[PDB]
């Protein structure tokens, strides 16, 4: 009558485990006092990447915990899966030997049904397809009509990912990589969901695209006060302020050169980069932006203390950096001390101004439409992780006979 699903997360620095109980109607089931039980070691699978045996092995005690959760009578109608990153930044095949070991120690340590697909890299548009189907999950709209599900943004370190469902129309009109559509069927209904990831225009990875604008001078997307480097992927950006100080002015115009808006559009529209923007629609019109997106104004005291999640419309990025970006870094360091914990004071004014950009400029959000930002979304009396894994053993469960 129910189905429990086992989901690994081998992110750069640790891995987790999640384990899902569903009922007979896709409904998750609490375990213990959560909707899901939850573990994590560290260090992550990077870490014993000149030893993938070991790599495997680090798992092994959160997968015994898995094989206590699931009542042992359930464990050979049960999923498990692995998803990792980062992963892929590992020299020759160490990525796929690791992979490959943990696919073997599933197979040979656990009870648990190891499909073919089981253990992957989860790029990308599949991140985004999947965070897609946590966040619907969640809030009820799978089997519902495209148009009342909630498209999602992903803010991640590396890539922003935009993911939303669209008609079977604007599926086959789509552009012939990443494919721009990505088929998947949930409680019977097929979507075609427009999914893109754009490398280069995460959280980390943008501040190098806009300092590279500015080559060896001064950027005004700096705050006063910090007159250094910032190493991104091995490259080193000169990261100082003008003698002025920051300016909001001038720093978004170098953030709208850096974002590419004016990339021809081989395509009916795009967003930035000659990308096709997926048409838009009703899809896209309620959206839960997710990582990044909640992190920076967690971290600039937009969101209440103990929340996980908020609404914001764009704009209050906009007047954040409207302030931010007259401050000096001892000023945003006392003000934020989040900031300071997570090392990207100087970076303030740069972060909110292409948060805003990228909203607004970029997916052609309107400044004051409502959106959801957050790390984690409202389950029951829970908090769900923004991120893909609960989509992916919601997918897997989805294949079970009888879930149908
Ligand atoms: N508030 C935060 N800021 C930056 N990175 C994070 N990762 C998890 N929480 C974060």
């Amino acid at each position: 009558i129910t189905s429990y699903a086992v989901v690994f997360d081998a992110g750069s620095t640790g891995s987790r485990v999640h384990v899902y109980h569903f009922d007979q109607n896709l409904d998750l089931l609490h375990i213990g006092k959560d909707v899901e039980f939850y573990n994590k070691i560290q260090p992550g699978l990077s870490a014993y990447a000149d030893n993938p045996e070991q790599a495997a092995k680090s798992l092994i005690p959160l997968l015994e915990q898995a094989e206590n959760v699931v009542p042992e009578d359930f464990h050979s109608k049960t999923p498990i899966r692995l998803g990792a990153t980062g992963l892929r930044l590992l020299d020759g095949d160490a990525s796929e030997r690791i992979l490959q070991a943990v696919r073997d120690m599933l197979n040979n340590k656990s009870t648990f049904n190891v499909q073919p697909d089981a253990v992957s890299i989860i790029d990308g548009t599949q991140e985004g397809s999947y965070l897609w189907v946590t966040i619907n999950y969640v809030l009820g709209n799978l089997g519902k009509r495209f148009t009342n599900t909630v498209g999602v943004i992903d803010l991640g370190g590396g890539s922003v990912q935009m993911a939303y469902a669209v008609s079977k129309k604007t599926a086959r009109n789509a552009p012939k990589e990443d494919p721009y559509i990505k088929k998947i069927v949930l409680k019977g209904k097929p979507y075609d969901l427009y999914v893109h990831s754009y490398l280069h225009f995460g959280r980390e990875a943008s501040r190098a695209e806009i300092l590279k604008v500015t080559h060896g001078s001064a950027s005004p997307c700096i705050l006063a006060g910090f007159d250094g480097i910032y190493t991104y992927s091995g490259e080193e950006f000169k990261a100082s302020a003008p003698t002025s100080g920051a300016n909001f002015d001038k720093c978004k115009k170098i953030i709208q050169k850096a974002l590419k808006l004016d990339y021809p559009c081989p395509y009916q529209n795009c967003t930035f980069g000659g990308i096709w923007n997926g048409g838009g629609g009703s899809g896209q019109k309620k959206l839960f932006a997710a990582s990044s997106f909640f992190y920076l104004p967690q971290d600039v005291g937009m969101v209440d203390p103990n929340k996980s999640n908020l609404k914001l419309r764009p704009v209050d990025l906009e007047n954040k950096a409207k302030i931010v970006c007259t401050l000096n870094v001892e000023d945003v360091k006392s003000a934020y001390p989040l900031l300071e914990k997570f090392n990207i004071v100087p970076y303030a004014c740069m972060d909110l101004i292409y948060q805003y950009e990228l909203l607004v400029d970029g997916f052609g959000l309107d400044p004051l439409q409502e959106i959801t930002a957050g790390e984690k979304i409202e389950y029951q009396e829970a908090l769900v992780d923004a991120a893909w894994a609960l989509g992916n053993a919601v997918e897997a469960v989805l294949l079970l006979p009888k879930f149908e």
